[PDB]
């Protein structure tokens, strides 16, 4: 098929090495436009993001998935500018993160479905840029509104073929909650990535999800500020026979306003490699532990392309 | 000084009959741009707002204050488009309403002060349109974050001369708690309007604030869910007191000698997404006059009750101009 990016559709063969869970900027809807000086300037943030993406591209990355939603301050014009200047494909996201404003959290499941469909089928804002993934975040115990969001995401995925990525905040597991809801809606597990899965060491829980067909997002590796321990989960799942169900990423960004001021400086001090951490540190580490090149290319190239390719029949 | 509007600065003489507490659209940051079809379309929202403001203009309205903040979905390009097509002055707002996203509610008092000053002194987003008022909202008991917002508002007002308008969510009487914080920062009461003060009939509360020099926002006059008892969402939003009851608070404050402290408005809007779906239709059914309710129904009601025309012109023209004019 073809995959929608912020610069238009691309073919599966163009996707290449893909980081499945990233952001350019973690913010709030409208905030970058209303207070760019919070980031120094818009120009300073663009320059930082372009340098960071060029560095990742020189380490082999060809595509990132920016999973920022409306309520995380997704600015698709920023994504398009950085994508062109860095020559890295960026897939944009619809969905709902953990800070929905009243105009979102007052909505019914049917209205949320129509919102997701608008961003996937017509475009984001007035840009014509279409989302290629649906991002949902939940908390420990799924709230009633978070359940609406998951069901709307399943309905939008079933209508368009685009995949869903999800994570549970403040709890190790929680994938079982989401899996139950997604399956009640008829969604195929092969369209769902259970993200932040490197945050738990319960390997039997991850193996059980993989066996049901879910993709396992090991996508917070550099956030253990031990990263080697998290990366060994990749090896463990390969050894259980589930190399085809693994997605790897950094969950990095280049500006952040939704937490404490200057939290970006904290993150940059613990991981100065940025989104190059996966290609420069994790892949060599796994190679040294005996994972073949062919398996590594399956995880970083084959698996993301299969996931992102719109598939209504899976 | 002159007053900043979404079309640029105007002199005090051009302000005229003013509605001091209105909105074009009650929404969330970015939402009108991300899902305009929630309102039919952006074009339909503009047309509805232009038609409504032109009717208010025909009825004598010359200026409205749109108190929408960043987190209430303020879209200053929308305000400018509608102001120009209706030919009605619109004053835009900075501040913080009741639904701040994390990028706002994680900020310190010093950061919030800088944000307000940016919107007052430099402009909103990349438009160069400058805010002419600061809007703050609190809940019953001022939260820690809301206290930061009030102190930043006071600090920004003292730096720029721009006034502050408040309200408290519900029928709660929060003016005394807000006033205490504002005065601890050295802000003059004459730069503050205690909005939505018509939610209560506690005349002792209203008069004591007016006696300190606060402006009293009697600004939800048409809001009333009488007849809509089977609609629980309307009752919670609009209350159960008749519009005449709200309007007679105007007369009561005049009769105590505080005509110079009154500001009147409708608290209307032409689209709303921050509440239940289609709530716009409930509001429009209750008050088909929209923003023209004040000039068309309340003013002649108060004339019938014996208030002189010169006093009504003082409330609708003189008081808002004194209030909006930056002073410091
Ligand atoms: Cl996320
Ligand atoms: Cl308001
Ligand atoms: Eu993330």
């Amino acid at each position: 098929d073809r995959i929608n990016t912020v610069r238009g559709p691309i073919t599966i063969s163009e996707v290449g090495f893909t980081l499945t869970h990233e952001h350019i900027c973690g913010s709030s809807a409208g905030f970058l436009r209303a207070w760019p000086e919070f980031f120094g300037s818009r120009e300073a943030l663009v320059e930082k993001a372009v340098r960071g993406l060029r560095r990742a591209r020189a380490a082999g990355v060809r595509t990132i998935v920016d999973v920022s939603t409306f309520d995380l301050g997704r600015d698709v014009r920023l994504l398009a500018e950085v994508s062109r200047a860095a020559d890295v494909h960026i897939v944009a996201a619809t969905g709902v993160w953990l800070d929905p404003p009243l105009s979102i959290r007052m909505r019914s499941v049917e209205e949320l479905t129509q919102f997701f469909l608008r961003e996937i089928q017509y475009g984001i804002e007035d840009t014509g840029i279409r989302a290629g993934i649906i991002k949902v975040a939940i908390t420990g115990k799924v709230t009633p509104f978070q359940e609406l969001v998951l069901r709307a995401a399943a309905r939008a995925s079933l209508a368009t073929g685009v995949p869903v990525i999800t994570h549970t905040a403040g709890s190790q597991r929680g994938g079982e909650q989401q899996a139950a809801i997604f399956e009640s809606e008829g969604l195929s597990p092969s369209r769902v990535c259970i993200g932040h899965s490197d945050e738990t060491d319960d390997l039997s829980y991850l193996t059980a999800l993989a066996a049901r067909g879910y993709l396992i997002g090991l996508d917070r590796i550099p956030h253990s500020a031990s990263w080697q321990t998290r990366a060994l989960l990749i090896k463990a799942l390969i050894d259980q026979g589930y190399m085809k169900q693994i997605l790897v990423s950094n969950d990095w960004l280049f500006g952040i306003s939704s937490y404490v001021t200057n939290f970006m400086d904290v993150m940059d001090s613990v991981n100065p490699d940025g989104m190059a951490f996966i290609p420069l540190r994790v892949i060599p580490f796994l190679r040294e532990k005996g994972i073949p090149q062919e398996t590594l290319a399956g995880i970083t190239v084959t698996n993301p392309a299969r996931f992102l390719s719109p598939t209504l029949r899976a």
